[PDB]
């Protein structure tokens, strides 16, 4: 019977379906529908259509593999879908409803019920295959009776009878928390819906709710916007994507049921959106830093990942209401309209997605600006995004502590990121593909850009630790200035070194000294590793004179500066040394198979040019002190090489300190409560992280202890001379 039940069942095949929003007339949809079509083909012709079968195809026949269950019921699924589909050839075609139909019924009596045991993943029995069930009922709940939906739903109630808890069958039943909330929802919502049960659906909803909080420890999202997942790893990239991207596709069913969420849990999602997302994705692309495991994927990305969080952000926005709805609409819209590099629709796996995104970027009563500078501190994950709309760029800056993991390894993924926490930094410019293209199959990771190491070998078993130190943070004055610290200390105990940025509006200072050494392995920093174009190729000059890199290696001594000249100043980039330093550099080709990172994936070779420049350390004590400046030509980087003269304050074991005179800023880092005299102009008493702008006779002061992740009173750390 037609209730408020099936309204909601509608809403929902209206979102993983959406049969309505067909159009024939976009790539997009006509290939995922012809794409199913031929699925549906293959899947008529190679069923078993006899009396005593059994299975039901022959790929997919041993059932005590449960991957076999979940699969078998995929296809039936992928049959619900184009029978519903007015556009489909099979577009209620009584051969395969009853082919359907049928196949439950063999099923539900043959494989899978309230009678068989967890034989397998229990994933398979409890998510994997329930929701495929619930998809294919609620689609075809024309073609179905409740009777029978009760009868082919008992079974989901039997293997997950608890919103609060999976395996409540097996020897070791789990509380669900964060990302597999979404997934309980996927699975008792929907059959709470579908058996017309008020509360399996209240209280699936109640807990669904867990995820809507902030939190201050453990995982789950910040109030500065960090998100913790997995313990200790920063994960907003990746279990955080699968948070709103999942919600987001649930939401506008559970708002319109007699449980609605809570307004101030909705605006919290709100907050996720502005204080967790939106300054993690620069040109289209998400930061690799906040993706964890997942950057040995393939098929995920930077451009690829970035779409399943504007996809949510967008389900929410047409949800929304008020000016909510529009400023994200913007939001979206801005941020799709800034990739040139990707197109967003191919990662749009829903004719309803697809529909929306094109109204959207056709809509011209959205705004669509480009956004503006923005720096975030996301402090209880470590990690610090910045963006100069100005100039067009941004950085990121990568790294870890004794509250976070330096990187994650497991299931044979990441075999090798063993240093890309290791105070490694992100320049997102131009060239809107630089990390993607096989760059982290190809990438050397024993010089990740930006760190400091030893050449001791790693080991592809490895697994990631926290840092010793407390004392790794930033400190924002503003949404162009900021500075960070890292106590390092390398993965086996033979290194350690104070490392430093300062960032200033325009460009980046990078400052490092107490360098220590106690291994017999040499040790060197990476100024960088970059991914070169072939379409683009860049010309260098040393201290403003060209030169001419070498596949192997030559060492430039005295080097004031460093030019990677493109055609397109947007990609330009400059190192200027506030103390002549002796470096090397290299550009040579590197191969790498997706396989070696990622076991489960690719072992095609592959292969991208690199230009690596390093400096090596061999004495105790020693550092590095250089000013990345992105963005300008060769003219304006040589003059303000010129103005930054005498940028650089301090470079020792106790303080660290770069001057901006154009901005009337100071970059301050004390790693002890010592006095210390900056300019002539004021002294600094305590151990921690400054980002001083002098405002006419006043001070404008951001100061912050990583250790104690709290500020303090202008009196106790400053004081005007």
């Amino acid at each position: 019977v037609k209730d408020t039940y099936t309204d909601r069942l509608d809403d929902w095949n209206g979102i993983i379906a959406g049969n309505q929003y067909y159009d024939s007339k976009n790539d997009q949809m006509a290939k995922l529908n012809q794409e199913l079509e031929g699925k549906v083909a293959d899947s008529l012709s190679s069923i078993s259509s006899q009396a005593d079968r059994i299975y039901l195809w022959e790929k997919f026949s041993n059932y005590k593999t449960s991957a076999n269950l979940t699969a078998t019921y995929r296809k039936l699924e992928e049959m619900a879908k184009q029978v519903t589909n007015p556009s489909s050839r099979y577009y209620q075609d009584e051969t395969v409803v009853r082919t359907v139909r049928d196949s439950m019924e063999w099923m539900h009596k043959h494989v899978y019920n309230s009678e068989k045991s967890i034989v397998g993943n229990w994933w398979d029995y409890e998510i994997g295959t329930p929701r495929a069930i619930n998809n294919t009922l609620s689609l075809m709940k024309e073609y179905f009776s409740d009777e029978e939906i009760k009868k082919y739903t008992d079974v989901i109630e039997k293997f997950v009878p608890d919103p609060e808890h999976f395996r409540k069958t097996t020897d070791n039943p789990f509380k669900a928390l964060g990302g597999n909330l979404v997934d309980m929802g996927r699975v008792k919502v929907i059959a709470g819906l579908l058996r017309k049960d008020d509360q399996e659906i209240s209280s699936t909803i109640r807990s669904i709710e867990q995820v809507f909080k902030l939190v201050d420890q453990g995982e789950g999202f910040y109030q500065d916007g960090s998100y913790i997942d997995h313990t200790n790893v920063a994960y907003t990239g990746a279990y955080g994507n699968v948070l709103i991207d999942g919600l987001s596709q649930l939401l506008p069913v559970i708002q319109k049921t007699k449980n609605p969420i809570d307004k101030d849990k909705m605006q919290t999602m709100y907050h996720w959106i502005d204080k967790s997302f939106a300054p993690l994705l620069v040109n289209g692309e998400l930061m690799d830093m906040s993706r964890g495991r997942s950057i040995s994927r393939a098929n995920s990305e930077g451009h690829v990942a970035a779409v399943e969080v504007l996809r949510g952000i967008h389900r929410i926005a047409d949800m929304s209401e008020g000016e909510t709805k529009q400023r994200l609409q913007s939001l979206v819209k801005t941020i799709v309209q800034s990739d040139s590099y990707y197109d967003v629709f191919k990662n749009l796996k829903t004719y309803k997605d697809i529909s929306l995104m094109q109204s959207l970027l056709s809509d011209a009563g959205v705004a669509s600006v480009p956004r503006t500078s923005y720096l975030s501190a996301f402090n209880k994950m470590d990690k610090t995004a910045m963006y100069n709309a100005e100039k067009g760029f941004g950085f990121g800056l990568s790294l870890f502590s004794s509250r976070t993991l330096n990187y994650e390894h497991m299931n044979k993924e990441n075999k090798r990121g063993w240093y890309t926490s290791d105070g490694m930094f992100y320049l997102y410019n131009g060239d809107l593909s630089h990390y993607s293209d096989g760059y982290w199959p190809t990438v050397n990771p024993y010089k990740m850009p930006g760190t400091t190491e030893t050449d001791a070998k790693r080991a592809d078993s490895d697994t990631g630790k926290v840092l010793p130190s407390a004392f790794v943070g930033t400190s924002k004055l503003d949404d162009a200035n900021a500075t960070a610290t890292m106590d390092f200390t390398n993965w086996n105990q033979t290194l350690t070194a104070h490392k430093s940025w300062f960032m200033l509006k325009d460009k980046i200072a990078f400052l490092g000294s107490n360098i220590q050494n106690t291994s017999t392995d040499t040790a060197a920093t990476t100024i960088d590793q970059r991914k070169l174009e072939s379409s683009n190729p860049y010309k260098v000059y040393v201290n403003d004179k060209e030169a001419s890199l070498t596949e192997q290696e030559k060492d430039y001594p005295e080097t004031q500066s460093v030019f990677l000249e493109s055609s397109d100043s947007k990609k330009n980039i400059g190192y200027f040394f506030f103390k002549k330093s002796s470096i090397s550099m290299s550009k040579a080709l590197q191969k790498g198979a997706w396989k070696d990172i990622n076991e489960g994936q690719s072992d095609k070779e592959v292969e991208n040019e690199f230009l690596t420049i390093s400096q090596a350390h061999k004495q105790n004590g020693d550092s590095y002190g250089y000013m990345l400046i992105p963005n300008v030509d060769r003219a304006t980087f040589n003059q303000m090489i010129k103005e930054l003269e005498s940028s650089l304050i301090e470079n020792n074991e106790t303080l660290q300190s770069v001057y901006d005179a154009k901005q009337g800023v100071w970059g301050i880092v004390k790693y002890d409560d010592s006095v210390s005299t900056i300019s002539n102009q004021f002294q600094v008493l305590k151990r921690g992280v400054y980002t001083i702008r002098k405002e006419g006779d006043e001070y404008k002061i951001a100061y912050y202890n990583p250790e104690t992740q709290e500020s303090a009173p202008d009196q106790e750390v400053f004081k005007k001379l």
